[PDB]
């Protein structure tokens, strides 16, 4: 399989161009568009990388195309752990979809936050707020594919199945890639000497949802999360041999680029994924 990486939440993790030139990642999620819905003007947060005002982040388009010519798919991640994002109604879902289409996808806008580059898809990292209308947002976005260029749909649900916020949306069967986050969740993450909970959870996910491929989401370093870190050796000799047997296995997802560099996680597991 391949490795999916989240980029954008630490200005010291390097440019998007550097990230893709490592040749270690197959998918890159730009985190995060953490503010939208309920009448709010959508706002993207890329930590210290750039300030979106006055097109301060339009420079990212260079990184996006650079990744894409290498065959790497780039998605804009909605939500994240911090933000006042939500959907107040079905109409709100439509408004946000149209916004995303004109500002990040194949539409037209005179103020595209990240530039004129056209992203491959939208990533759903909804962790709190409203539990409604996310399935509508998925449908409206998916409908734009009929205009020519496919809009990829990906999701990053928490490992407890079913997911309180993305369960309905994932049931639509419209998602291409799903990277389940097997961390910050005691009942389905790794615990020293115990891989039972994570394997049990994996089998539930790979047999319960209709998606293209499912990825094992993990923290790239002990500091990347409150709990759930899996040493590279344990992943390679105990977890991967089991989960790779599933025909739905797509690879591994890591949070995040910044911590991957410090811990050299992807460098240690790349050939085994
Ligand atoms: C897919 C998913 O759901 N992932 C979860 C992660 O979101 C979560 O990791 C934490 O994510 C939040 C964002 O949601 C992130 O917060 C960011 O923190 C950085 C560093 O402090 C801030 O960057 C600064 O921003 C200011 C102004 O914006 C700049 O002036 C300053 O220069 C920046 N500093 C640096 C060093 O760049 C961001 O502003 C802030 N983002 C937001 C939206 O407020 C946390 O840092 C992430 N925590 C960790 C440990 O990475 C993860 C937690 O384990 O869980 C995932 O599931």
């Amino acid at each position: 399989g391949g490795i999916a990486i989240y980029w954008g939440q630490n200005g010291n993790e390097g440019t998007l161009t550097q990230t893709c030139s490592t040749r270690k990642y197959s998918y890159v999620n730009i985190a995060f568009l953490n503010k939208f819905g309920n009448g709010q003007t959508p706002q993207i947060n890329l930590a210290g990388h750039c300030n979106p005002a006055a097109g301060g982040c339009t420079i990212v388009s260079n990184g996006i195309r650079s990744c894409q010519i290498q065959g790497i798919k780039v998605m804009l991640s909605l939500g994240g752990g911090i933000g006042s994002y939500t959907l107040a109604s079905q109409a709100d879902a439509k408004n946000v979809a149209d916004y995303l289409w004109n500002n990040f996808l194949g539409g037209k806008s005179s103020s595209r936050p990240l530039g004129d580059a056209v992203l491959d898809g939208i990533d759903f990292a909804i962790a709190h707020g409203s539990t409604l209308y996310w399935d509508d947002l998925a449908r409206y976005l998916s409908a734009y594919s009929k205009q020519g260029k496919k809009v990829y749909l990906t999701a990053a649900p928490q490992c407890p199945f079913p997911d309180r916020y993305l369960g309905t949306a994932l049931n639509t069967g419209l998602f291409d890639y799903v990277w389940v986050q097997f961390f910050n969740n005691p009942p389905c993450q790794y615990s020293s000497g115990n891989i039972n909970n994570i394997i049990n959870s994996w089998n539930r996910w790979t047999t319960s949802i209709n998606a293209g491929k499912i990825f094992l989401g993990l923290p790239a370093a002990p500091e990347a999360a409150g709990s759930g870190y899996v040493p590279p050796d344990v992943l390679i000799s105990r977890i991967l041999p089991e989960i790779k047997k599933s025909p739905k296995y797509g690879g591994v997802m890591l949070w995040s680029k910044f911590y991957d560099d410090k811990n050299g996680y992807s460098s240690s597991i790349l050939d085994s994924v």
